[PDB]
């Protein structure tokens, strides 16, 4: 089974530069082409897993209720349009917590470590996403809106 | 002559709630609308949104309440490559007895187009009547029985 492990903020949707928290609906914005391109990847046989660090989620620094609105709407868009994430894996911890689950640590994905390592990828916009790939023994794709965007990824990962 | 699809908003592109999408938690996309509109654009159809928003811009439905969800809906469509030539809105109450409320044709007079291959797509009898008044085809959108995948297949 080929899997794509996909970061959320800065990858599926834009990342707010002030506080890195999508905690209001007016901060939710989809990255270009993510929907048709994930549908294309699924049609080529990829299954999808979301993985994300949501620093302080569920505490007063990032209330669960504030995260839920935009996140649940985002998920409603994906599901209604046919994009199905097998799991949504969330680390809610602060860096200072020194938790076992914060990417690029692999605790959240340990069950996958099971999959076709040659043809599975992490897709994310940060060096930590690329390090997650290395830690999982799979390939990493560094999402960039201009130079490695959703249409390019859709093409690259279906090349034969 | 250009092929057009005149598409209702509430109950057609997005779910219809008090019949007002005036909160973000009331916004929800209809199944398959994005990939199917993309398929339809590739088949050469141009898209025009047309919607009755009862009492929009009054105390009953402040413009600001409409704007948030609508603009987010537009962000999503646009970011995914779906483009509407125009978004045509009637903001009036039925009791206003205005000139622009579907199925009256005021909003679309400029189009009055390849009529044999143009459609109104909407979920209400009034959308179908709009089609009749415009002299083009009508498709009665129904999430269960005549939905986006079915429309995408039929028109391509
Ligand atoms: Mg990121
Ligand atoms: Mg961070
Ligand atoms: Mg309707
Ligand atoms: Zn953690
Ligand atoms: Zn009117």
């Amino acid at each position: 089974q080929k899997y794509l492990f996909i970061d959320r903020d800065g990858t599926l949707i834009s990342e707010p530069p002030s506080d890195f928290q999508v905690d209001r609906f007016d901060k939710l914005a989809f990255e270009p082409g993510v929907i048709p391109q994930l549908l294309k990847l699924q049609k080529a046989g990829y299954k999808l897993v979301m993985i994300t660090n949501q620093d302080g989620l569920g505490t007063q620094s990032f209330p669960q209720a504030d995260f839920d609105g935009p996140h649940n709407l985002m998920m409603q868009i994906f599901t209604s349009q046919g994009v199905q994430f097998d799991e949504v894996l969330i680390c809610p911890h602060l860096p200072a917590d020194e938790c076992d689950c914060r990417k690029p640590k692999v605790k959240l994905v340990e069950r996958y470590l099971a999959m076709d390592r040659a043809n599975s990828y992490v897709i994310g916009d940060r060096a930590t996403d690329i390090q997650l790939a290395e830690n999982m023994g799979i390939n990493g794709l560094r999402y960039d809106r201009e130079t490695l965007n959703w249409p390019m990824i859709g093409e690259q990962l279906t090349r034969r």
